[PDB]
């Protein structure tokens, strides 16, 4: 299956790629997550 | 065919990685926000814990 082994080479290459954003995009999201509970605590400390 | 296949796999590949370059841009954009409200935040818990002494 030489054609085979080209489409999951491909397909390999493919997912590793998608896999590296769906690993960033997490990390994103928690760091996102963390600013706002900061920012809350920020606004109430500084209201006061 | 499985031609069109392929290049469809490749041009994906490279979507994700030019994907993959903006996303480190905007984490690493975040990690220095979160720094700078969790130090100011310890300056105002000290500070909001410094007025209740008297």
């Amino acid at each position: 299956g030489s054609n085979n082994e080209l489409y999951l080479e491909l397909m390999k290459l493919r997912e590793h790629s998608d896999q590296h954003v769906k690993e960033l995009k997490t990390s994103l999201k928690k760091c996102a997550r963390e600013t706002a509970d900061l920012k809350f605590l920020n606004n109430q400390y500084a209201h006061k």
